[PDB]
């Protein structure tokens, strides 16, 4: 077992392919299936794992009411093989309200967060063993990226914020191996509100593709230096932003630096990555909630401010129906890497108040390299047959 | 870990012997089990997994209601070791309402349809991870094996089909190599539909039995060379022939080259396989309707025009019960390679109205050198004690 | 991986030791839980299984309705670790109404009888494939142990019967290398009837006490020679006979050669070996029905006729409940081979008329060294809880 | 595989981070899960595993009703991953209503007690295997720790109890190697009446603290030399006792030596750990109930007889919510020897009268040489919710 680098080319990528789905919405309403939001999918160097925070309760179960909640002490980070739906017999990794998770090559690392808002904790949970941990630093929700973490030889990071969801917050970024905090960086650059990282190694770094919940609804990229630590923070140039909410395609603006302060208060995990001057994004289809989902490449997107050439466009989700969620994950073929992504699907409350309930199932697509052609995979639920 | 070759010979077949069955529509009663149909076994070196496409529903589940459909964005491919139900458990691996997977002697390939009708994905899934993907050549039901793909020296070979279900179609034989498509070869010869095919290693290449849908109701043979990636075709010489519908043993008919034009519209999938100048087939008992299965030997029904000379009958499920799709799949022994089969029990509409759902369950014999009697082993539900 | 020879000393016994129950029958009343009958245990080098013949549903079922019959096309053999109940993720490893299962040291044989009564098939599967099979000889309900088989240097044995329950028989020893029958040795000696035997290694053979259904309530032995295949066979010395039904303890008689006579038809699958001049041996407190069960030491039980001179008496199950069949298995330590025992607790039709199922849970004793108290451990399911 | 010898110093101690929850209670109202109590938490070299006694069924099950008892036949050792809730494919290891499982390093022992109050047994389990057992001593009750075992360089040492609750009783610290009781200590020292021993190893012997369930509200020490057999023990010398019941911590005494008599009679399982002169230690909150729990370390706690000199507090369960039995557990890193405890959270009868069960779910916390911040984390069923 030797640690990840990372060190191959990305991959041609011409769109996305299917890749997984669980079903697992439809599947709660005949068997007893976890509660969940904020899924995410990390892989081994083997074979790939499905990720999700816990309500502390399957579906049909008295206590699935109101668990529109996203903070109780009986939430948990599930983790099973990826297209295993989160049954009974699923494992409960850490405690978590919040979660980020890698494997570096030799073992798992958790990053798991809960406790009192004004004072929580977060534990590192290395090759099966609690390593690590640290309280909050501003008293105000310390919280994580809701997906995977990265790790090159050997040295892990992940990004964490505390502070104001609707103001300047403190957003840090850890270095970690074997478990253990070796080094935090404090933000820098010119992102100003920085959560739920989407991150991917792009040797000898890492880069991420956040979420602005103040003022963007253009998404903030951080990069990471694993090597000297430093840290630089701007947007994703395309002028087709990938926030929600967010303006119409006409309308919207960024250009690279800065939030755009269009419709930039609230927002949803989401993720980009570059290829040359062009960038790959997913988004909702609706520009005010989160409904429908899209895949698209914008020519000149990466390094051209406010470009709006787009091309490749793929329907994952239909306008009609729910998304949620999304972040990216890297896999590791024979001659490069690879970037997939998983898109959560939500079902009930608030938006759906024939049930009492909140959870979510997922859809997972892969980049490739070959031909495609459509479709649509929504969740699949019907909310008027489900139990209540 | 070596690349399975199947470079032995056939072992000797005096008939089949029960291997497996999985009950699970008597199951489905008390418990939670997936719904599936086009159910397969395929096996690495060391044991045999069961497979089938889900519905996205377990049976007891409101979801049930209307499964008869063929193809929902919600369906994905199940896999568990032989002998274990398809319970909440069972992994997805992958979306699919058409599928076809092997193992290579170092990793499992899976190949998987879905998406909109006119306009499907093939996604490659090698060792875990998406490797390749092929949009619809023909814009009408991408489509492939639904039985066990096979692997000589790591090139993996698959038949897909897209086009009319009742002309003449776009058939193609896909070379695979850890899940990259480096070669597709254009069916040719004179078979004139080829749908689902039932693949066996033959070293130094694969040999077919396949479904003709259109004017067919003796089966096709479909020859790959996986050297010069050479294709031939033909029809299975016996006269008792092997799909359904088909007309009586005196009226039917098989020339070896031509579909015989008898009752050959519709189909089911099937198998055969040749032992010299014999056939071994199975085939529906019923010549009409998908009930009762029996195997048997035609002596000269490999290589004599219209030979109907059988020996060595079976029945494997009596012909007032129902079954389904039937295929092969290959065992490697200490000195010969074996053929077995399974066969889809179908349970449910339209044909049983009792029930709104559509589901099955499986039965697998093994070919044996040895001595075997005589029984019946059909699904076993109660139409009547079951969820509706 | 070396082939198990099991050339070490049986182990010093002193009495029993507790080491599993599954409590099956108290779970199947909240939980999906398989109707079984006829369990047993074995071990491979690591650790050890649970077995038991299902009937293709489960206990809260529909389906569960008048399972008291023996055979049926919807039973299999099912096999978990030890102490694992029967849930719905357990693989049904062939099909099978009479089986027994064993370990080589390198991998698993299973032998499983199943079709018509008149006409059966025996298969057998090694490392997870067919290798083997044989029809059956004597047109009347071939059969087998109903618990482990035993392997020296690769060569297992098992022992199998067809015909009358209550006349001669044709009894044989089928000697099996890597799931292939090399040789069958028909019964010989002055067992006049044997059934379902439980077998030991003794090294350099195979050993085993059986049910004799016809004249005996005494217990057949049969020694097994793996070398040159010659069978032997008698009774157990012992004048406490050992199966059910049986006449009192004053009146039983058993000269080591021949069936008693003493309510010989019927009988019970029992268990008993030597040390030396002694026996111990378990059967059922009750001599008309199978409740209770008691082991004991009889000093002179395995030489001298008629010996009842008993000592070190344990109750496993008190004489108000339910027993069984039970079985011997093998196990072995840094030094000698363990013997231990299993007790199937069947519940429901036809003694319990309060529900329409019949099915057993297990408990586990192993021979110890050490020393002991007292207790019993039955069933424990509360018939008028149960679900009917 | 190498024995484990701990030989490594204990990790800096700054207080304890959130590890795992398992929310059994709550999973239980909605799909099928044991119910048990006495819980605790062991690893292997690799990964940690949750244990508990069962009560021989599940909690939405008519036999959950009146499971208050301690001692049935039904109760069973269960053994999952730390994480995963005892549902149906839970592995009963032994038949147990008092239990010790380790970890030597190559393989698990279980220590487990059956059978008759007045005369029980206890088997040890060692690598899948009965190796040794012993009768009750004493005939009153023949009990052990209900957390881990301990094994240095193949030594495991478990402490066992035979005799009244309420006066002097027989307390032995057995010697075990590869499941063979190599050697017997009768406890000696000026503990009183030492029972549920939480132990852990501290190179080159192992420690133990204690419930004195007769006079002392204090908890006795055991220390135990692996290489002479000798015992020694005293009390912990705080003046904040670590028992319930207790007097208030004004009012509070331990001198180091004997009992305190203070509420002495009756007890809770607990646990405590030296640093230096300083000890760690948790409680329940409540001086009367089994209610809230937290934990801190006593400044001179470890040898200065009386110290009431507490810091960094940390609350695991309110006040207002239920606690139970508690244990540690060791986890070896890299450089250090971890210290981590278990809390037992028990629902239902007597306490809770809305339900006829009693069950209880598990919250684990780890040392951590970081810093961390508030919560409280109970058992999180709703008593009005659950099924009765
Ligand atoms: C079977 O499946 C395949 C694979 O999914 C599918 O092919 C894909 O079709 C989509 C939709 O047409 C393609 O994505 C579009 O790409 C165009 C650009 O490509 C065209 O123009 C260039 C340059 O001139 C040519 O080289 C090229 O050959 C094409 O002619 C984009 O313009 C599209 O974006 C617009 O349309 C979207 C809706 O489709 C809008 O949502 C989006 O906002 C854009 O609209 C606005 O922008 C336009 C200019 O960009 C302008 O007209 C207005 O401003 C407008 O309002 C979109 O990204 C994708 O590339 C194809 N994939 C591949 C690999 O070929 C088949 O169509 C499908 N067949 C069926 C019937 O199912
Ligand atoms: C216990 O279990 C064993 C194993 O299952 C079973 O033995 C098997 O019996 C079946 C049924 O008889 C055998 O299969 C048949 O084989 C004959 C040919 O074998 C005979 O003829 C040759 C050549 O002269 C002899 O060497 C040989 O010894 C036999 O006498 C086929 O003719 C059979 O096919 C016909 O009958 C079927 C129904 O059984 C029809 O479905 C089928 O359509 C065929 O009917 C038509 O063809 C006939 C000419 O072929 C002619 O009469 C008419 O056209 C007719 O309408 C069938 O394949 C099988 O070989 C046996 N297996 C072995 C290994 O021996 C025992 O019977 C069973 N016992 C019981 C009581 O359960
Ligand atoms: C705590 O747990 C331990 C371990 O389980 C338990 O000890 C065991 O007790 C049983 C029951 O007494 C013992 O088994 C009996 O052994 C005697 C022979 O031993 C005695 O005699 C010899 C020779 O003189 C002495 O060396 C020895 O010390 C003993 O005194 C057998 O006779 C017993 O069989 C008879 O009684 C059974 C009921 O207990 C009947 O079911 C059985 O049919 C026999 O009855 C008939 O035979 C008698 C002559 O054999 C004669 O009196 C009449 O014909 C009669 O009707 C039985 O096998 C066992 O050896 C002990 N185990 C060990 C290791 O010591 C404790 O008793 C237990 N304590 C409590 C209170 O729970
Ligand atoms: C965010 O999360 C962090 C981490 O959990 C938390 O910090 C921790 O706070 C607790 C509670 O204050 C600390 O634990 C206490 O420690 C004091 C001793 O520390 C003080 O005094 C020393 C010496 O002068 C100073 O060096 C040091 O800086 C502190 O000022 C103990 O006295 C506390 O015990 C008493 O209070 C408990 C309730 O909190 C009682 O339950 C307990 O019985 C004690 O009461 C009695 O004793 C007192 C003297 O000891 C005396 O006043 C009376 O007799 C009294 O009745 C307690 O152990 C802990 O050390 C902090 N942890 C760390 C690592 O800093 C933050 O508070 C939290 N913030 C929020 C708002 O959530
Ligand atoms: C995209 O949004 C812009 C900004 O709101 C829309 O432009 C407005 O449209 C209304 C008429 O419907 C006018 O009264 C306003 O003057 C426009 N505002 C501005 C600032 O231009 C535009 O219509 C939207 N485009 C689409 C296709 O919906
Ligand atoms: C097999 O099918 C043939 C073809 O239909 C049947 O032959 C027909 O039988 C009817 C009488 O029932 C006659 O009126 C027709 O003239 C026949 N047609 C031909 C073309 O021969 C034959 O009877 C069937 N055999 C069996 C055993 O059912
Ligand atoms: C054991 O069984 C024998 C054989 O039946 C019993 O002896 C009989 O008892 C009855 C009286 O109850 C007499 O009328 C018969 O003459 C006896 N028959 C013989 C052949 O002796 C004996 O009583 C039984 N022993 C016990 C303890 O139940
Ligand atoms: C702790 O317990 C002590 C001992 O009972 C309490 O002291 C008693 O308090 C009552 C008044 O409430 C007096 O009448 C007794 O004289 C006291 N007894 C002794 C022996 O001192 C003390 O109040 C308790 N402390 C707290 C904070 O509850
Ligand atoms: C820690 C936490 O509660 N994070 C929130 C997140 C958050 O409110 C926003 O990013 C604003 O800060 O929003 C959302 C959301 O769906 O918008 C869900 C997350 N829920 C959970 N991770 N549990
Ligand atoms: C892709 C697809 O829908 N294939 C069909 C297949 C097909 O209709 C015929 O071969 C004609 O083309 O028929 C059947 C059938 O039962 O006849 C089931 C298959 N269902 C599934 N594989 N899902
Ligand atoms: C193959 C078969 O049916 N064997 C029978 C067995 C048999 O009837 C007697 O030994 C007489 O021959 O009896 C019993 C029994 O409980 O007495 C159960 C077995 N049931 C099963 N193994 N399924
Ligand atoms: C063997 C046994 O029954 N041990 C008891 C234990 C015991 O009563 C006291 O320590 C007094 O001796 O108390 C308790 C308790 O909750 O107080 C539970 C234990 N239950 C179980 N381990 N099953
Ligand atoms: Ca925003
Ligand atoms: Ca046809
Ligand atoms: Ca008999
Ligand atoms: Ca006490």
């Amino acid at each position: 077992a030797e640690y990840r680098n990372w060190s191959k080319p990305q991959c041609k990528i011409t769109g996305f392919a299917p890749f997984s789905k669980d079903n697992s919405i439809r599947l709660s309403a005949g068997g007893d299936i976890w509660v969940t939001r904020e899924p995410y999918v990390s892989c081994d160097p083997g074979k790939c794992y499905q990720f999700a925070l816990g309500q502390g309760t399957t579906l049909n179960n008295r206590h699935s009411n109101d668990t529109v909640h996203d903070r109780t002490p009986y939430r948990t980070l599930l983790m099973n093989e990826l297209g295993v739906p989160f049954h009974l017999g699923t494992k409960q990794v850490c405690i978590a309200w919040s979660s980020s998770s890698c494997h570096d090559g030799k073992a798992w690392l958790h990053v798991c967060v809960t406790g009192h808002d004004e004072n929580a904790t977060a534990s590192f949970i290395y090759d099966g063993r609690l390593v690590d941990s640290i309280g909050s630093w501003s008293k105000n929700i310390l919280r994580t990226q809701e997906s995977e973490c990265v790790c090159i030889n050997g040295t892990c990071t992940v990004v964490m914020t505390d502070g104001s969801a609707s103001e300047r917050a403190d957003t840090k970024i850890l270095f970690i191996e074997e478990g253990k905090i070796v080094h935090i960086s404090p933000l820098s650059g010119s992102a100003q509100h920085v959560e739920e990282c989407s991150c991917y190694p792009r040797y000898p770094g890492v880069r991420c593709v956040c979420r602005d919940n103040w003022k963007g609804s253009n998404r903030p990229i951080v990069d990471i230096n694993v090597k000297d630590y430093s840290i630089v923070s701007s947007y994703v140039c395309s002028g087709l932003v990938g926030d929600t909410p967010r303006k119409n395609d006409s309308s919207s603006s960024s250009y690279c630096r800065n939030p755009n302060n269009e419709k930039g208060s609230h927002g949803v995990k989401g993720w980009a990555f570059d290829d040359g001057n062009d960038v790959w994004m997913g988004r909702t289809i609706s520009e005010e909630l989160r409904s429908g989902y899209e895949t698209f490449k914008v020519i000149g997107g990466w390094s051209k401010p406010n470009s709006k050439l787009q091309i490749n466009r793929q329907v994952i989700v239909d306008r009609g129906n729910r998304s949620g969620y999304s972040g990216i994950f890297s896999v590791e073929g024979k001659s490069c890497i690879n970037r997939c992504f998983y898109v959560e699907l939500i079902r009930g409350r608030k938006q759906e108040t024939e049930v009492w309930w909140t959870s979510n199932s997922i859809v997972v697509f892969c980049g490739t390299s070959g031909t495609y052609g459509t479709g649509s995979w929504p969740d699949g639920g019907d909310i008027n047959l489900m139990p209540i």
